[PDB]
């Protein structure tokens, strides 16, 4: 039972060489909890993994199976990507984002992580006279910083907490007006906070990207997952909001991993502004041997990175997008379950002494979705994560996300089974009773 | 069908339309586009020998395992950070049973084909000694995409054509570069794309010894694994085994693709089998850009994870099952792909009966194996002139001009896709070409 012995916890941390639990890597945190579950015979409420909790859509799976039987495993995918995937991604951009993006400029990638890597690789080499590459609108996804670091590309970042709405203009522009940046990246909906960039904010970002001639990489990993609206019906409003409505300098990264529960197949698509795709950048020639942005990215960089994405997986994604386009599959009907879980879980935290840290978009309360953030009496997250583990819960801090809200933890709603909800509530009660 | 030779005006028009100035230097896309536009414009089918891609079906063991795993749920689960355990374990067993080398599962890293394996090997290996001016020394002729990878990474490289430096002559030639102290790595394919030459034991000992002496990492591209059909490397756990530099140095990365030996190119799956000692070796110069000190951790936990967060889960299962079946003696990979050698023997004879000579013709004193590729020349004619002659006679192949070869008379012939039903067409066309002379 709870709380778990303090000595046992120290011992298991020492075994893993963990000095500050708030900075432990995800694999070390997972190993710690797994070791504690075994040592104590308890099952933790594990809320730390931002991964799919739903099965892959049958349309995807069955298409891969059919295509493997037809012979695609022995055939290299086309240099520019599977034509069907490029075409359905183009249709998807129109039917779900209302953006006109040609199939030519829709590029299959090995997940949005390869999509981000190549975007940084090319976008941050567009202007050799600029000292920096990406401006990060954090809290964000730390692997993206590692990508830039691996590329040797300097970057800057700021925590969006104090700069929402019209306040975003002066803050973004403080960096862009140095003339030293090439790109901007953010996720919407956001990992880790679940904030959704408003149309006011997207207009500010787009206007400034055009003014300062920088490229916006918009990470739509949690596609259409702001459940306060319904973005799931093709060809009619509402549509997923996008910076593409406010600038021509954009790359829209679409992953299959979250909205299509397809993380294992490593397949995504970059939907690149058509005008950007054709734009001639002399500074790309030395390293890529292409002048046009899109050719440098797709024909040179991606080809060199992996010579395409898994052929069966390209078909799986094409089939899933087509089904959405055609009105035969509603992607939101399954993933909205995460929001239903969030509504329940948020209330358990708030009933037991917690507050939502990143709590609003404009005046709208935070959506119920895949993640939310919590704090407990402003205590440092390094202390709160220890308190979680003592009470058989696991979640991550925001310490490596660029957030300056040192009290914040990220709660994920995906894997925790509803059958463990009674245990989560009891544990939160016990945690709050200790105080 | 219309008849040969094709009219020179027609060929000029279609080339001009594609903006091809020197056909011997045209990219593979433009060459392919030219031939398809000529086929369509003339009602003929060319004998297309230019594409170095599998011509056999993917093995059922791979396909069926992917199918089962997709049904079981792998599509919704990110692959483990270090790779699918089963693939790591089966690759380790494969190194032991087919190369006779002990490489732990920990150091066997799944990649999105060998092209991702090569990219990440350059990315990391060429950052191991910041005080060295160059990255890779290419033992060419080779795979031009590798040079583009170094170019993209901003890493200088050097290259030489192995033709004049075989056997003991390789030592002085390789050492002329390495003794400058400015290189980090060496790469070659064995069997080789484009020449089908296979590095001899004598040459592998030289490369390994020099790699140890000058502290450089050898990247051995085993894309055509076990495909020297002059020997039989297909029986697990008994000699002969696939020759490898791993017998002669601890500084090695073995790149194993599924694309050719397992006709699995579409699924973008391979494995780097990294020397265990190398995997654990600490390199201070990797920390700044990778945030790891050990070579293996910089490559797998940092670099590959940033590159794509793994390889397709079902594909990792497919390759694991194929390696396992080889390891367990249930599948023989050579029994399928030896078909390429059967075709090579026939095709070589057609070229040689019609005035050609084999350019890269021997490994030591042994005639070149019958396999996936071979090189031909025609009266020492420049390959930009010979490729024009091929096209006029309804044949397509590539020159060696973008491979690092200085044998400017050579063309690469691939035996993979050309259907046997077209063998008589190839023969007729070679007769006609030779008669013109
Ligand atoms: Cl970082
Ligand atoms: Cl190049
Ligand atoms: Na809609
Ligand atoms: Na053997």
């Amino acid at each position: 039972n709870f709380p778990i012995d303090e000595k046992l916890i120290r011992e298991k941390q020492n075994e893993l060489h963990i000095k500050d639990l708030g900075m432990a890597s995800i694999r070390d945190l997972v190993a710690l909890v797994t070791n504690l579950e075994k040592a104590t015979g308890t099952k933790f409420c594990r809320m730390e993994m931002g991964v799919p909790g739903l099965p892959a859509p049958q349309i995807g799976i069955e298409t891969e199976i059919q295509k493997l039987r037809e012979g695609v495993a022995s055939i290299y995918p086309n240099l520019d990507g599977l034509p069907e995937l490029k075409q359905e991604a183009s249709r998807f951009a129109k039917l779900f984002v209302n953006i006109d993006i040609p199939a030519r400029a829709c590029v299959p990638t090995v997940g949005s992580m390869q999509g981000c890597f190549v975007s940084f690789l090319v976008a941050n080499r567009t202007h050799k006279n600029r000292e920096y590459g990406t401006l990060f609108i954090d809290p964000g996804f730390n692997l993206n910083k590692l990508q830039c670091r691996i590329l040797g590309q300097k970057f800057e970042s700021f925590d969006l907490f104090e700069y929402r709405g019209e306040k975003l203009r002066e803050k973004l522009e403080s960096y862009l007006q140095t003339g030293q940046f090439c790109s901007i990246i953010y996720s919407n909906p956001n990992n880790p906070t679940w904030q959704c960039m408003t149309d006011e904010e997207l207009r500010i970002i787009g206007e400034l990207a055009t003014k300062h001639d920088v490229i916006v990489i918009e990470d739509l990993a949690y596609f259409g997952m702001d459940f306060r609206k319904d973005y799931s019906h093709p060809g009619e409003p509402l549509y997923q909001p996008s910076v593409a409505n406010y600038t021509d300098n954009y790359i829209l990264a679409l992953s299959s991993s979250k909205a299509f529960s397809y993380a294992g197949q490593r397949i995504g698509v970059l939907m690149i502004s058509g005008k950007l795709y054709e734009r001639e950048y002399p500074d790309l020639e030395e390293s890529f041997g292409r002048l046009r942005f899109g050719e440098a990215l797709s024909s040179s960089a991606l080809y060199a990175l992996s010579s395409g994405a898994t052929h069966s997986a390209q078909w799986g994604m094409a089939a899933m997008l087509k089904a959405c386009n055609d009105g035969e599959y509603n992607f939101r009907d399954s993933v909205i379950e995460y929001g239903r879980k969030a509504r329940i879980m948020k209330k358990m935290f708030l009933d037991n002494g917690f507050n939502i840290v990143y709590d609003k978009d404009g005046n709208e309360p935070l959506a119920d979705g895949f993640y939310f953030t919590v704090g407990y009496k402003g205590m440092d997250s390094s202390k709160l994560i220890e308190k979680f583990v003592r009470y058989g819960m696991c979640a991550i801090t925001l310490k490596t996300t660029g957030s300056k809200r040192n009290e914040a933890m990220r709660i994920c709603t995906s894997l925790l089974p509803e059958s463990q909800f009674p245990d989560l509530e009891k544990r939160l009660q016990m945690l709050n009773a200790e105080g």
